[PDB]
């Protein structure tokens, strides 16, 4: 809008690119989304979609401050947080996070998603882009609600390819009624990224990822997921990997965290820790909240 100027290109939001821009009343700097239109204007599904997405609102999700209708389009203009956690990690590659930070940090997004999942609301793509960091040692939840409200495409506006490293294995295998589960192994993975400063399943196609899953994993049956073999991109012609110990997949994280993430990356998504169950997990008996050593 007009009311708004453009600093900076900061993302695309698979369907939207995004913005740091200044509100010319305001003064306020914020993130300014637009969303690419199916051109099928907007959906008025859509519309009361986003609606309810201003109100969900939490100390650890990205305060969405208005959402813009108006002619042809769709805004969202959110809080501006000064990186994501994507060039933190980058740059603390050759030190790591330290662990209390990593701890804070799971933590708070497991208190976002509790927040989230309570109201039955799921993130769907969680990964180090799509979540946002400050100053004071806050992490928040970005770039979601956006996902059911319209279908995206991979290849998105920008060209460049739509991230599977998070994705839980009964997103591939073709599940359409996934649950809550699905965002807290897109967080297992990030913090066996956050603790081993390399990602853990970097998959280049669906296949791959799930054959980098099965892989560390063990190739998932009936035994450790009953259903397994019914769901609609399961062949029972995958390969018959035996699972890693998780000992050899997080060093040298220790035995409370290898626990909580072993139970984060459970292949069943009924057996898999609900976020609310993870924060009583004993690896947050010393949780902290320290500040971060940050590059703006
Ligand atoms: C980036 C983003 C949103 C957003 C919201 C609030 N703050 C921010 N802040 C930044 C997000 C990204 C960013 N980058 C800095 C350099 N390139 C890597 C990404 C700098 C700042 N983003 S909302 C959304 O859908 N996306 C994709």
């Amino acid at each position: 809008m007009e009311n708004f100027q453009k600093v900076e290109k900061i993302g695309e939001g698979t369907y939207g690119v995004v913005y740091k821009a200044r509100n010319k009343l305001t003064g306020e700097v914020v993130a300014l989304k637009k969303i690419r239109l199916d051109t099928e204007g907007v959906p008025s599904t859509a519309i009361r979609e986003i609606s309810l997405l201003k109100e969900l609102n939490h100390p650890n999700i990205v305060k969405l401050l208005d959402v813009i209708h108006t002619e042809n389009k769709l805004y969202l203009v959110f809080e501006f947080l000064h990186q994501d956690l994507k060039k933190f990690m980058d740059a603390s590659a050759l030190t790591g996070i330290p662990l209390p930070l990593i701890k804070s940090y799971l933590f708070q997004l497991l208190q976002g998603l509790a927040f989230c999942h309570s109201h039955r609301v799921l993130h769907r793509d969680l990964k180090p882009q799509n979540l946002l960091i400050n100053t004071e040692g806050a992490i928040k939840l970005a770039d979601f609600g956006l996902a059911r409200a319209f279908g995206v495409p991979v290849r998105t506006y920008t060209h460049e390819v739509v991230t599977l490293w998070y994705r839980a294995p009964e997103i591939l295998l073709g599940c359409k009624y996934y649950s809550t589960a699905v965002d807290i192994w897109s967080l297992g993975c990030i913090f066996a990224e956050m603790v081993t400063r390399r990602a853990l399943f970097p998959g280049d196609s669906e296949i791959d990822q799930l054959f980098r899953i099965f892989r560390t994993l063990g190739t998932p049956d009936e035994v450790v997921w009953p259903g397994v073999t019914s769901m609609p991109d399961y062949k029972p012609s995958f390969p018959k990997w035996a699972r890693q110990d998780f000992s050899k997949v997080v060093p040298p994280l220790d035995e409370d965290g290898r626990s909580l993430l072993s139970q984060m990356l459970h292949y069943d998504p009924n057996k898999r820790i609900s976020a609310k169950a993870a924060l009583a997990h004993p690896f947050f008996q010393d949780v902290t909240k320290p500040v971060p050593h940050l590059r703006l």
